[PDB]
Formats: structure tokens, sequence, C-alpha cells
């Protein structure tokens, strides 16, 4: 069924952000004590990871395809926002966020989402 089918598109998506080089700095939440940034907290107020996501999509928990987008592109923004834009993991951020965007458009998903406007309009 329809919404079977983008889980199960974004199940394949997260898995292979998960296998992208460098992407297991975004498959947990950050430590702020073991990854020495004891202010993260203090700046991201929404924490997000590949895990987060995956246990979402176990469990049912997103009603609409975009939600899955909006969740990863979380992850993404909040490395913009606390990494300094020359640093090794904005860098992985931007290359993970051009391959997941990429995807989006390789594996159909986007069109889940199209079908899925018009219904909630
Ligand atoms: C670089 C890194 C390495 C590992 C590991 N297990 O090696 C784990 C994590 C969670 C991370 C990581 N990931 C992000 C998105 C971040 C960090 C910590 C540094 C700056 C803050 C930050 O944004
Ligand atoms: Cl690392």
């Amino acid at each position: 069924s329809f919404n079977k089918q983008w889980y199960l598109l974004a199940n394949q998506i997260i898995q292979s952000l998960s296998k992208y080089e460098g992407g297991h700095i975004f498959e947990k939440l950050v430590d702020a004590k073991k990854q020495n940034c004891p202010d993260y907290y203090d700046v991201i107020k929404n924490p997000m990871s590949f895990s987060c996501v995956k246990t979402k999509l176990k469990k049912g928990q997103y009603g609409l395809p975009t939600e899955f987008i909006k969740d990863v592109q979380l992850i993404f923004d909040n490395c913009s926002l606390y990494n300094t834009s020359g640093s090794l993991v904005a860098i992985t951020g931007k290359n993970i966020e051009a391959y997941f965007n990429n995807q989006l458009i390789v594996t159909g998903y986007n069109n889940f989402v199209t079908k899925a406007n018009t219904i909630n309009e």
C-alpha cells in the first residue's frame, strides 16, 4: 500500500546515508561530554540522528512522507548551525545533504511527497 511503500523507501534511503562516507558522525546523538562539546544542547534545541529516524520508521511514527524529509534535513541544519563552515564535520554534512537530496529524486521518493501533498490539500 501507499504508506508501506514510502516507508520502505525511507528505510532504504536512511540506510544509504548511514553507509555514506563519514555518515557515522550522524548515526547517534552527540554526547556532550564524550565528543568534547559541552555547549551542544545549549545551541541545538531539536537534536536528531540517523538512529532517531530509523526508530520513527520502525515504530510507525510518521504519517506523511515529508515528515521523514524534515527530520533528516534537521540533522544537516543542526550540523551547519553548530559547526564552523570550514570544518570536517560541516563538510561532511554538506556532502551528505547533497547526496540525500539527489536520492530523493533518483528513488522516486519525491513523487510520494507530490501524491501526498494533493491528498492533504
Ligand atoms: C564528529 C563525531 C564523531 C563521532 C564518533 N563516534 O566517532 C560521533 C559523533 C556524534 C560526532 C559528531 N557528529 C556531529 C553531527 C557532531 C559531532 C561532534 C563534534 C562537533 C558537534 C557535532 O555536530
Ligand atoms: Cl570521526
